[PDB]
């Protein structure tokens, strides 16, 4: 369970980082829209985001249903992951609606930071 929890923490950090990448790409395009190629630019970016989300869920779902961390369940985690995929696609369009993007970015950040912080506490105890 030590290794399971450590691996989950690492995958949580990786997914948080992806979420940040989405937001920074979006903001950059919002400042100055860059052209992109579906195969050279978008697909690889979206694929890496999907890898991050799937890797996280592989461990996070069994964890959430066995450890029953406070105020957190499966749907919340799946939605946090859905957001990362949506924002990865929308990030290539700087005209994506700002509040919707922000709300998706922040929701994921909130949920995953809660997971990270919980696991770091469990680690350091």
């Amino acid at each position: 369970l030590y290794f399971q929890g450590m691996e989950l923490l690492i995958r949580t950090e990786q997914l948080l980082l992806q979420n940040e990448k989405n937001w920074e790409l979006y903001l950059s395009n919002r400042e100055e829209e860059k052209p992109f190629d579906f195969y050279k630019d978008m697909k690889p970016f979206v694929d890496e985001a999907k890898r991050c989300a799937d890797d996280f869920l592989e461990l996070a779902i069994p964890w959430v249903n066995t450890e029953r961390p406070p105020y957190l369940g499966e749907l919340q985690l799946r939605q946090a992951c859905d957001n990362v995929q949506m924002t990865a696609v929308s990030a290539f369009n700087g005209r994506s609606f700002y509040k919707h993007f922000l709300d998706h970015y922040q929701s994921t950040k909130y949920t995953l930071t809660r997971v990270r912080d919980f696991l770091k506490r469990k680690e350091e105890s």
